[PDB]
């Protein structure tokens, strides 16, 4: 293809073992998630990736993932830019809740709908929510490209794409078209949104895409920045399939 | 004072204890040097610093120092910009040599000129030098604002200032004048060059300035972007003076 792009979601964060929706809560990587980022960097080094620019969200776990990757590559000097527009989907009032408990109380199908639907919007987070203040009082959201009171209080995946697309179009895509090799260090839902756009995945088919943590995703793009074929997970496909199943199973009872 | 910013040189790596000139060799911090960066971050957190921009060199030890400080502050989202123009001074053929060996071979006075004078230039690095290829083959120097073939093969402190000052004037200083809170994560001699300029230190007097590793310098500048007074170090002054003496003593024969 004319261009190649790498994107990924970070490895396990500090709420993964507790199986809680994390979203805009700024949890750090845990020890396993740090190792996943190192493994990504080693895999990218083995394939000779030489990045020219890295894009991340403003959540520290995506930034630390980038930094660990760049250290493994010996590319710490490569410019990094961060934007809330690559943040994980805002899960609203579901932030902090246990996915398995939700499946037990409401049905696995209900949790699957909440997690993977394109159109369904979670209930908005309210000021009484235990995690409201630590999100909206953070300085990183006082200096972003929209006013604090305009930031979402919950998002469908469609909403994520709507706020990610301007950043892709205005900032990332022009660099790809210059022939620069780009790394996008983001999150499960923000990566799914961008894949939906670049691959032309239907609203119905995007529900069945679950991305494994800490696995580089190669996208080959044509002159119009449309995918030439489906995304490719770089690694051992058996391990990758088990990693996908692991994410799916977070929403299953027992 | 009208403006304030933080500058520092990173903590130690292996060649600090071994007493070897490191310069453009891209050596990593060791454990102690990582802890020095965390300690700087804790001091800046105590002072409630809220950075808007961080500037570093392209040597990974300065970048990792910045990342560790930002992590201590919970400010990993703050933009970082890295430039060869903040790199440590290029020590030429002295790269990788032991400073005390140089004092034994050439005398303490000559070593002090090489390390601290303004105008004396180290002998240039040649293609046969054991560290030449790993410096000049590195992609970070193929994508600079100067062609690979025009990058220095050694630098006096004057040469450092000549390549650093445009970056200060054109990229960093405008952000200071916009009221932004800036961190500069740099190196011993690039920091000394900037201090010489900002404080108006004479060509003769700069030879007496040595900076300790891993110690924040909180610089105070007036409306014309010149220092209000001599630089000061955050931390325990007796420990800082002992650390300065240790750096000076690297270039001395042991009595």
């Amino acid at each position: 293809s004319k261009y190649k792009l790498i994107m990924l979601r970070h490895g396990e964060g500090a709420w993964n073992k507790e199986n809680r929706f994390c979203s805009w809560v700024d949890q750090k990587l845990n020890s396993e998630g740090m190792e996943e980022a190192r493994n990504c960097g080693k895999q990218l080094k083995a394939l000779n990736f030489e990045f020219d620019l890295v894009f991340t969200s403003v959540l520290n776990r995506s930034i630390h993932t980038a930094w660990l990757i760049l250290e493994e590559l010996g590319q710490e000097w490569v410019p990094v830019e961060s934007s809330w527009r690559l943040n994980e989907r805002h899960y609203g009032a579901l932030i902090g809740l246990n996915r398995e408990q939700m499946a037990l109380n409401h049905g696995e199908e209900q949790v699957r709908l909440w997690r993977r639907s394109y159109n369904v919007t979670p209930p908005p987070i309210e000021e009484s929510h235990p995690y409201y203040q630590e999100i909206y009082n953070d300085r990183r959201y006082k200096v972003c490209d929209v006013p604090l009171d305009q930031l979402p209080r919950s998002e469908s995946l469609k909403d994520v794409l709507e706020r990610l697309l301007p950043y892709w179009n205005e900032r990332i895509a022009p660099e790809v078209l210059r022939g620069k090799t780009i790394l996008i260090s983001a999150h499960g839902n923000s990566s799914r949104a961008l894949l939906k756009h670049l691959e032309g995945i239907s609203d119905e088919d995007i529900i069945n895409i679950t991305l494994p943590t800490g696995v580089p995703i190669l996208l080959e793009l044509d002159e119009n920045l449309r995918a030439v074929g489906p995304h490719q997970f770089l690694g051992d496909q058996e391990a990758i399939q088990a990693a996908i199943k692991k994410v799916e199973d977070q929403g299953k009872v027992k």
